[PDB]
């Protein structure tokens, strides 16, 4: 992988692995999400991070995902080479945004796109906060100054408000728990695990006859290593749409909410 | 990746990813196991198995893992390049064996080694069988003829008999279930998931103060997508553990194993 010529974006190529694919011999949405995370991390590293700035480490602040939005046109097959370009942009004092473009390395065609919203939070108290000028000036030199959006369209799905699923849910998958493979290097549940948990309450027949085109996920609260999660889904819809809710098994505390759009094969 | 000069083994390099590492910023044993599986699949593809041969497909036969043995001296760090060499060998009528050698690409030193036993099975009835000479001759042209062992030493850990853990277990993790990410392209639970499940009953304090040096796992029966598993561990000792994976309900054995851990 490498930063582009202007140093304002990063590209990396990946060869799709045997264990990374599902029944159609194409990459699952969780493999795609893992690759987006890996290219994001390689971009932060190439521009001097170890992505907390100098001022952020001093003040015990971190970037946390508030929303993830992915749209896939074609999932790459086992052994195929996918090229992913990523970049960041400041969204004023609200936080930051990281976008991605997925391309087939052989044809050069766009096969997918993603966008994410990140908010600043104190690592210890979990208290959200706005972005100060001191922090903003430190990461602006690594961002394109003019807007560059993976989802430019005026009324696109990435900025839609997601409602809270009402009980009773049409479908459910109960008692989901993270294992050590689900944790990141800091012992927190990896953000991609939540995507997997949301998808667990979709019936196998839908997965067997449809392809996931779009997923939008809001991150409200994190699941601890010793927490248990319930995954809830209700059909809201040639295309099928679903409303999703992840909540703690006991008290029913919301951890995530989301929507998926699926097209018939 | 590519076959070596003689075409009797395969090498591939991997750059360790951010999500592939644990708390020490080094690859977990499950990442290592995934890489061994990937290089194994790439070897089979390079020699024409787009690893079932022509005769196996007609007779509805597949290779299934009976045992996996891994020894790690150094886990590669996040961003490091690891080189893995793999090869296969016939073990007469019993089945086949696949071995691996892990090396640090920069230093060239051996950082790990692995060996696995595979048995022939009818994919529909799940009935084990011996290897026929028709099948044996079809894969012998892809194997070194003289023995080449990742674990040569006489009386070594890879061939030790593993006993069945007796109730009550010292430690346990119950109600483990596979999710879709745990399944392979054929909708079966990936072999690496069982390694993860075995490790779930090891206490976090042991994981926080020790490094896993050796793991031996016997595969008795598969866990279906709708099955629930209980993971059981007892200290037998460096720290050694005896492991048992069984179905949550009837208590049917799926795996048994042992782990050896060194203090950091
Ligand atoms: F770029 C990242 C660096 C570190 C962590 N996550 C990143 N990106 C997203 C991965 C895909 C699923 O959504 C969550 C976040
Ligand atoms: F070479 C392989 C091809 C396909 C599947 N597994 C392979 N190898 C081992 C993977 C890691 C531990 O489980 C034992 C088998």
């Amino acid at each position: 992988g490498s930063l582009t010529e202007d140093g304002l974006s990063y590209k990396e190529k990946f060869v799709v692995r045997s264990y990374e694919v599902g029944s159609n011999k194409t990459a699952t949405v969780e493999t795609i999400a893992n690759l987006l995370q890996e290219v994001g991390c390689n971009h932060a590293q190439s521009v001097g991070f170890s992505a907390t700035t100098t001022t952020m480490r001093k003040l015990h602040l971190i970037w946390v995902t508030a929303r993830m939005h992915i749209e896939i046109y074609k999932y790459p097959a086992w052994g195929d080479v996918v090229e992913i370009e990523t970049w960041c942009q400041s969204e004023g004092r609200i936080g930051t945004r990281r976008d991605w473009i997925l391309k087939d390395s052989v044809t050069g065609e766009v096969t997918g796109r993603a966008t994410s919203k990140w908010v600043m939070m104190n690592q210890d108290t979990r208290r959200l906060q706005k972005v100060s000028d001191d922090v903003r000036d430190e990461y602006l030199v690594f961002c394109p100054q003019e807007p560059r959006l993976a989802f430019p369209e005026e009324n696109n799905r990435s900025l839609k408000k997601i409602p809270k699923l009402e009980d009773p849910a049409q479908y459910s998958m109960i008692g989901l728990k993270p294992r050590r493979a689900d944790l990141d290097m800091n012992q927190h549940v990896n953000n991609v695990t939540y995507i997997g948990w949301v998808l667990e309450s979709i019936p196998q027949e839908i997965v067997d006859t449809h392809e996931l085109q779009v997923i939008t996920l809001d991150y409200r609260r994190e699941c601890q290593q010793d927490d248990v999660v319930d995954s809830l889904t209700t059909t809201t819809s040639n295309d099928s749409q679903f409303l999703h809710l992840l909540r703690l098994s006991g008290d029913g505390q919301e951890i995530n909410r989301g929507t998926t759009l699926w097209r018939k094969k």
